[PDB]
């Protein structure tokens, strides 16, 4: 028979292996909250974070799971001798009924640029709903970082059009301009990975979300974000700025998607300016970030950037995800 | 302004130095054919074929281009100073008009599995329509290709999963059917680059296409192919068959998409059988490969596979493009 089964998305995240060993030992360093208690896994995927869970002593686990894929972790809790601890439900965690509340909750809620695909609203549900009263929510915080970028790859990509000439005999070098309208000239953010040579200034953290701390539901709704100011490291084309997170396990473990941090499967957020703009060291680049819903898709990211660099004047670039 | 254009599809194609250098070598290898003559460039994209006919010695070249690009095609042309003797024409080549028959026809027609997207049909209505008795076309012949595979990146893709228990502790090997059914228990046409450590027995030509040959637009639309056989090297586990083609220039150069030849752009058409199947040294294949164009549109290639691996019964399975 032929089926069609998205199968990457999975896999991605298994070869992850900075998002797995942190979770692994983010929910082993748990070991005291956990041992003998309850946890609900909100969005369980292929079940492994529920099996960490029960490793790390859980005494009964619900992996809550809306797609396709929860009859795989119901197969893989039941390799792992684990079917009469972990229960897993299909559905959405808005709706699923446990028998219980549960004394930790444990999920992979972070998307692109930290809130794509806006997961957390539904741990925060399930927080309200299930959680008891000074429970565990792992991880506990996220913190939202951003950073001038000089894009090398894509200053690579831009510039090859006048390489042409070099190395064929024709000059293709008016290709650079279009290849700019396309490549940076549309309101798209753009998920790639950098590394610190792509970095033109000190990461900058915006924003902090304490994921228990009243409130946090409305912030959502309202624009997660904040200021910025840095000082350019040299010269160079700026492209524009990344977005890129970390969370953090209380005791603290640390999942970094940093650019200057091993490479994982979220990469960075990157914010595309029009068209490169020249700056220098010390140029100095100042400006606000906002991580929104979109109007028509509270799932799909927006980010609003407004940003100043050096002398000229303050612009603004309404962005959603690609 | 916004914009939204796409642009990666050229700069695969003349990031591709094997493609680039073929046509540039594969040209001026004709000068004595093309010198002072006439050249209509079917399908000119960003121009520069065009503009390697004119360094080789042409009088006039036609670049005839469908899509939005033509544009740029003409700027390529005018920053190489060919203004007066390349003239970029826009729309599909089976309108187009000219002021005269020409001497030549280049083209860079080829698709995935040589024929997705058919564009030769456009090559022979000009050569019919444009093309002087006793003309030249460029390249002039294509020969196609056939092997069984055993695909390694597949191979570590679907065995991953039997993997985690020794990387995190959890067992997902179960993931491992799942996975396999997601990857090979489809009927799409998968186009991915292998090396030689994927092919499995000696590469089959299994048809050659003479593009000014009587007939040629009439075996497109019946089918395309023919039969092979081959003995494995060794023991893998198969997992189809790869099909890729090359081209020739007449003196002649061969521009080759063989995945024991440098990677191009072109990659490989891959034929996933539904499992994979364990065969050994000396293992006999054989079977028959037609191309097709599709039923609901001529230009998705589709490619239908009958195939005997061993004492097997012979087995079908019919492939759409991806
Ligand atoms: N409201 C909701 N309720 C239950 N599951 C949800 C949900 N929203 C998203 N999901 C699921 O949450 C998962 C996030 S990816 C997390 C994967 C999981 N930790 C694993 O190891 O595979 C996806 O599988 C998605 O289907
Ligand atoms: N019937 C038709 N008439 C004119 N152009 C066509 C065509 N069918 C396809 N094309 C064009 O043929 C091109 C094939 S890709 C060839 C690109 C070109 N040699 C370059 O150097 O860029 C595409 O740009 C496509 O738009």
């Amino acid at each position: 028979l032929y089926y069609e089964c998205d199968v990457s998305v999975h896999e991605e995240m298994i070869a992850d292996q900075v998002r797995t060993e942190a979770y692994r030992l983010g929910i082993l360093k748990n070991w005291a909250a956990l041992r003998g208690k309850t946890v609900l896994d909100v969005g369980a995927g292929t079940g492994i974070l529920s099996i960490f869970c029960a490793q790390a002593g859980a005494r009964r686990v619900y992996a809550v799971e809306a797609s396709a894929i929860w009859q795989q972790a119901r197969e893989v809790v039941r390799l792992n001798g684990l079917e009469d601890r972990v229960h897993v439900l299909p559905g959405p965690v808005e709706t699923v009924e446990l028998p219980e509340r549960v004394d930790a909750i444990v999920s992979e809620w972070m998307g692109y640029g930290l809130l794509h695909e806006s997961m957390l609203s539904s741990v925060l549900h399930a927080r309200t709903k299930w959680l008891k009263e000074g429970g565990l929510l792992l991880p506990a915080s996220a913190e939202l970082f951003v950073a001038p970028i000089s894009d090398q790859m894509l200053e690579w990509r831009l510039g090859f059009w006048s390489q042409v000439k070099q190395h064929y005999g024709v000059d293709m070098s008016c290709m650079e301009s279009f290849a700019t309208r396309c490549l940076m000239g549309h309101s798209e953010i753009v998920v790639q990975d950098l590394s610190g040579e792509d970095v033109l200034a000190r990461p900058q953290r915006f924003a902090q979300l304490e994921l228990a701390r009243a409130g946090l539901e409305q912030e959502l709704e309202a624009g997660v974000g904040g200021r910025f100011r840095c000082s350019c490291y040299g010269s160079a084309p700026l492209h524009g700025f990344a977005v890129w997170f970390q969370v953090t396990f209380p005791g603290p473990l640390v999942l970094s998607t940093s650019p200057l941090h091993p490479a994982t499967h979220w990469k960075q957020a990157l914010l595309y300016l029009n068209e490169p703009v020249p700056v220098e060291q010390d140029t100095d680049i100042s400006g606000e970030i906002t991580l929104l819903p979109s109007p028509d898709n509270p799932r799909r990211l927006r980010i609003l950037l407004r940003y100043k660099v050096g002398d000229h004047e303050e612009k603004t670039k309404d962005f959603a995800m690609e």
